[PDB]
């Protein structure tokens, strides 16, 4: 009971800011008609706009309430996403007339559900075109209500704004009616910018002074914050505004670095240094898929050179492998990445911490100094026209480290995705340019997992990548910009950004192929696998199998083109003979994504 009276009192007093961005779903539909015919419901005439330009403070002096309305960029579909993750209500505007494109207008009520709504309604301003009779017009109603209802059954009614009897019943609840709150966002501070300016301090860099009111948890003046395709920037100072304090940037600042300083790899030495007449093989449990990790090898080359960092398996789920090993193939920035033991305890410690460290809550006007560089102001757009939301960085955000991210593929996307292709991932405000190791989600005890080199059509797979961490369990958007599509992005897949550990081990695997032609009581000689007889002597040890469903073992070379012969548990000229060779993946880092 308490608790509904002080989480009013943000928005019902004159000092409350109150996000509503108008998106219709059709072509042909204008947003300054949906505005209109919504604003004609209060009596102040002096509310009405004509020719600010898209972001208008409206004060609604029938439910004594101030609005904030935003119209977004319909040309750029990522701007009507960006105007409606910041919004505290979403205004879905529905045509008459003309029906919801499925590649446009229907994908962004289904990316702006996977990115996360406030407060969602449904409103019509195009019913006057259909029909003069309203039988005629109330059968067109009841069709987009069936439509809105099967994407979302939150909404039972898609309120019309012809009638004064529905649009007024809108306006009373944007106003009254206490919006739903974004686990991400509401964790994270976020300011819609009103005014910006600049204040020069050096020939390269100086501060861009952004005023705004306080959305979400908060701000802090040592934390990062983060403009949208402009990226992470440390602050200065933060001034609060009050109706009858100054906070700066402390010592304790947080730092733009990316990877740890350069030596770090030398303070720490959890390395598994391996030194052979044969090849490895890790033995220590107990004992389509097949076609793209098949391999075939070159004859003028040594299978020894080629297969050199690649060892055999008893038992994937069981093998002794290890983290942080000694390797060629690994990263530089490996070592110099974020290692977070236990996430799950990091992430509500970061969260609890920024809370109650907060310095600007939730409701305060306040006048963000931000250290910008000069040369790119000549990027900054009018915040009147668009869309300028400062979002706040939890502690260590900017850090890189080895993230993983559920991802499920997004609906009617047939076409396959491989797992090193670069692909633009959205989580939070957030967007980077992503290589993903994809794998199957599975609970193995020595976290090893099968290295799946394209996306599995029938279940939801974890993609592994470097990344900076995200420490709200953002939801992830992963698209690939496409210049023929309507919406210059092809969304690709869904997810959520699960968390940030290294001690996910990703193993490549590589099927050598074979085929038996000479036949003896129990030697059985097979050809097209090796090429050279020491590449034989040296692969002995990882035992063969057959497709067929048989067991077995190298027992010598026959000539000096990979001959060998080969003892089995139960084959013929039709069986193919296979051995199973697997090597370790390591995560790629990514690069930041804009514009």
């Amino acid at each position: 009971l308490d608790s509904i009276e002080n989480r009013k009192l943000f928005e019902g007093k004159n000092g409350a800011a109150k996000i509503i961005t108008i998106v219709p779903l059709v072509n042909d539909l204008d947003p300054l008609d949906i505005l209109y015919k919504l604003l004609k419901c209060a009596d102040d005439e002096g509310i009405m706009v004509q020719e600010s330009k898209r972001i208008f403070n409206v004060h609604i002096k029938k439910f004594k309430s101030n609005l904030k309305i935003i119209i977004p960029d319909m040309t750029n579909f990522l701007n009507i996403l960006d105007c409606a993750k910041v919004a505290d209500f979403v205004v879905f505007g529905l045509s008459g007339v003309q029906e919801v494109d499925e590649e446009f207008g229907e994908q962004i009520i289904r990316a702006l559900e996977l990115q996360g709504i406030a407060s969602y309604i449904g409103v019509i301003s195009n019913l006057s075109a259909v029909h003069e009779k309203e039988k005629f017009q109330l059968d067109v109603k009841q069709s987009l209500e069936s439509y809105f209802k099967h994407f979302f059954p939150s909404e039972e009614r898609v309120y019309n704004l012809e009638k004064n009897s529905d649009a007024l019943n809108v306006l009373r609840t944007l106003c009254q009616r206490l919006p739903r709150s974004i686990n991400w966002r509401d964790n994270r501070g976020y300011v819609v910018a009103d005014f910006v300016d600049f204040v020069e301090t050096s020939p390269d860099s100086g501060d861009l002074v952004i005023e705004g009111t306080v959305r979400g948890i908060g701000f802090n003046a040592n934390r990062l914050v983060h403009i949208p395709d402009f990226g992470d920037f440390q602050l200065n100072k933060i001034e609060k505004i009050s109706e009858s304090t100054v906070f700066e940037s402390n010592m304790n600042r947080d730092t733009l670095d990316e990877y740890a300083p350069e030596g770090t790899e030398d303070w720490s030495d959890y390395d598994e240094d391996f030194e052979l007449t044969t090849a490895r093989y890790d033995d220590h449990g107990f004992l389509d898929r097949e076609f793209p990790d098949e391999i075939e090898l070159e004859p003028s080359e040594s299978a020894i050179e080629r297969l050199k960092r690649y060892r055999g398996l008893k038992n994937l789920y069981n093998c002794d492998w290890q983290v942080d090993e000694k390797d060629p193939s690994s990263p530089a920035e490996w070592k110099r990445l974020l290692r977070i033991g236990n996430y799950k305890n990091t992430k509500n410690r970061i969260i609890k911490e920024t809370k109650n460290e907060a310095q600007a809550i939730a409701g305060d006007r306040i006048r963000m100094f931000i250290r910008f560089p000069k040369f790119l102001l000549e990027k900054i757009q009018d915040p009147k026209q668009l869309l300028f939301a400062v979002y706040g960085l939890l502690l260590h955000e900017h850090k890189n480290a080895v993230v993983n991210f559920s991802l499920q593929r997004w609906e009617q996307y047939d076409k396959p995705v491989p797992s090193q292709e670069p692909i633009v991932v959205q989580y939070g405000v957030r967007r980077y340019t992503i290589q993903p190791l994809f794998s199957q989600g599975s609970n193995s005890p020595n976290n090893v997992h099968k290295y799946e080199r394209f996306l599995h059509p029938d279940t939801v797979s974890v993609a592994t990548c470097i990344a900076p961490v995200d420490f709200t369990q953002s939801p992830a958007i992963f698209f690939k910009p496409s210049p023929t599509d309507a919406k210059n992005i092809e969304l690709i897949g869904h997810g959520t950004f699960l968390n940030a550990d290294h001690s996910r081990i990703l193993a490549k695997r590589a099927i050598l192929t074979g085929h038996p032609f000479r036949f003896h009581k129990t030697v059985v000689t097979v050809r097209y696998m090796f090429f050279r007889p020491e590449d034989v002597e040296w692969f002995k040890s990882i035992p063969l199998f057959t497709k067929s469903g048989r067991s077995g073992f190298i027992k010598e070379s026959l000539g000096t083109h990979g001959y060998f012969k080969a003892t089995f548990d139960g084959l013929s000229a039709q069986d193919v003979v296979a051995m199973s060779l697997y090597k370790r993946m390591w995560p790629m880092p990514s690069l930041p994504w804009n514009g």
